C-alpha cells in the first residue's frame, strides 16, 4: 500500500 510501507512496515525492533 503506497510504495510498500518500506520493507515489512518499517521493521520490528
Amino acid at each position: 500500500e503506497l510504495l510498500e510501507l518500506d520493507k515489512w512496515a518499517s521493521l520490528w525492533n
